[PDB]
């Protein structure tokens, strides 16, 4: 059993991820920016360097999993100071922790970085395919892949132990509704008050339930290889169209969708993320159990529950 | 026409050089910098600062803004990484909202440093189609500068902004002070001048490009502005030479021999060779410099004795 530090450990795929790796004995500190009532929580900005170096003067870490960051493509144009600031000034410092300390560490990218590529998004393509083929389209893109590099640097000069992990779609219980929050929890929290919203038809994306995915980022500590990198989500044949997603949200509320507005695409949006999940599969015992149609029905049900519906 | 330009950092190096050949060609010019000065037309804004850049905008209306307001060199940025992330990317940020609020033409200030460690000629098209493994930034400098690319042509595809970048290379001559975080020119020079000793590593090549030559080179974009192009800015391919060939040359200006110099093999984390295409520049922007490193080096030795009495 390790003791474990999850910094964004309030945030939705970290509540979740904080659980987990609890549920397997491990000890863990969850970090995050504002105070809670939370047990075995303290607050920490990532972007202040001597409120980082206050979570390890405590206690030694044997693992770091960092998500602590600015979530969304249109948050981070819309927010871009708090976004540069946490994600690439927060991961710095994390680093620096690092090569004082020598931790290893689980660093929260984004398939977003493989920009609007068309093709199979491999890991291998952020390595060999033409660097126009992944031009990131968003500051929070960027931010994941300039995350990416410093973590290679830092590997390549002190000898840092880190495994990099590209999250894809995550959904699930703890995500909360807002209007900067991905499809899903816009779908279902719009569908469950009958409110209007959008559904762009010419996408595709594989969504990925988050009790699974956490299953497999806890699995890093199992059998963590310096170096690696790694796209986790859900299988590479749950890819769907949005309208596809939008009526299994609508099925699930019981509703039809004359709430929706059918628009052809959205502008400076990626088409399609085609994802391979075969290193994940290889390595870190990747399985999911929780397909779109079931996963939907579980957030459905967890929303009316934490919005009192 | 005279046109209205802003030049931020314009108390630089490159900066006071610009500024000068702009306003040597009759155009208004507004210099900005981090610092109060003695200086006319200038202006002190902390570019990190929305609310002091939007003041340089509230006075006058500016027709180009060449934006070189940067933590410049690859330890200095490991070694003042906050500074660096806040000015060189949020910075450019506020730029590139200003310039999609304004509609200015800028030419934005990156670096040879994007390419990364590539061995083959460093042509403006490897950032295009050469696989990304070939680049990859090996610093946060380096990495700061090809998120600022990013950054102006995604604004460029969202809203029609108009952006020249330009990739300056081994920039030296008169106005550039020595610190020890300066490029090897300035170091070996204001070493051998005070007799204090510094170190070659022998295993690297460079092309290095006077002052002069390249604000000439840069004040030409606004003859010739392509909006969404991009331009290495240098010497000649065929001014490349190894690093102790550089000493010497500096050794010889000053009237020394090396008994000062250690010599080392290689620099760890540091470009093996960079290998310049100047052809773009020489085809836009009528790029033609008279001053190669000899003479140059010989004019820089010359400005250094008279700045430091
Ligand atoms: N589908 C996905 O959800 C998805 C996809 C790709 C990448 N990711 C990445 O996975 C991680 C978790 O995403 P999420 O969906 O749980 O988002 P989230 O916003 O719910 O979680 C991020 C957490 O970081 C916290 N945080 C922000 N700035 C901070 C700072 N300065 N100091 C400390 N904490 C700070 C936030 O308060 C939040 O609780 C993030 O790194 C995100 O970029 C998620
Ligand atoms: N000199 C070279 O060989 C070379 C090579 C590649 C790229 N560049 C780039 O060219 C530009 C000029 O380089 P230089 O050699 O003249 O360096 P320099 O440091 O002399 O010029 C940069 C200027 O930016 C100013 N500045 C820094 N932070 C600021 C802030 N927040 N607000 C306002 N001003 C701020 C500094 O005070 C300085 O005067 C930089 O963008 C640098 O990265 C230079
Ligand atoms: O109201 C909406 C929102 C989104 N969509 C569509 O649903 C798809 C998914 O969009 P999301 O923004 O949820 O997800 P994206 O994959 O585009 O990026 C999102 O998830 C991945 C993260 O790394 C990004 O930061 C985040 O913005 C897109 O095709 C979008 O057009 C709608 O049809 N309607
Ligand atoms: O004291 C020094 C500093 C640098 N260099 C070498 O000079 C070259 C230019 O390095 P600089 O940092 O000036 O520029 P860059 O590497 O960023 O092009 C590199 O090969 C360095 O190894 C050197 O021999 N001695």
């Amino acid at each position: 059993t390790q003791r474990i530090l999850v910094t964004g450990g309030a945030g939705f795929i970290g509540t979740n991820l904080v659980n987990e790796l609890r549920n397997r004995g491990h000890e863990v500190l969850a970090v995050d920016l504002m105070h809670t009532e939370r047990e075995d929580y303290m607050r920490a900005d990532v972007r202040e360097y001597r409120q980082v170096e206050r979570i390890f003067e405590e206690d030694k870490f044997d693992y770091v999993y960092h998500l602590a960051a600015e979530y969304g493509r249109w948050n981070g144009e819309d927010y871009y100071e708090n976004l540069w600031k946490t994600n690439v000034i927060g991961t710095k410092h994390m680093l620096r922790m690092q090569e004082k300390l020598g931790f290893r560490m689980i660093f929260f990218s984004s398939a977003e970085v493989y920009g609007d590529y068309s093709g199979l998004m491999s890991e291998d393509v952020m390595v060999k395919n033409p660097i126009s083929d992944t031009y990131q389209m968003n500051d929070y893109a960027i931010t994941k892949w300039a995350g990416e590099l410093m973590c290679m640097n830092s590997a390549e000069m002190f000898g840092t132990e880190t495994v990099r992990v590209r999250p894809v779609n995550c959904y699930g219980p703890h995500e909360k509704y807002s209007p900067y929050k991905g499809f899903i929890p816009i779908f279902i929290y719009h569908a469950l008050h009958r409110k209007p919203y959008t559904v762009y038809k010419g996408h595709k994306r594989i969504i990925d339930y988050v009790e699974d995915s956490v299953r497999t980022f806890a699995n890093i500590v199992d059998n963590f290889i310096p170096g690696e990198v790694y796209n986790v989500g859900g299988r590479t044949e749950w890819e769907h169209d949005i309208k596809e997603y939008s009526d299994m949200v609508l099925e699930a509320v019981g509703i039809d969708d004359s709430i929706v507005t059918y628009r052809e695409s959205e502008p400076f949006t990626t088409k399609v993320k085609t994802m391979d999940f075969s290193k994940a599969i290889r390595d870190l015992k990747h399985d999911p159990q929780v397909p779109p149609e079931e996963g939907i029905r579980r957030t459905v049900e967890w929303m009316k529950w934490y919005y009192r519906i």
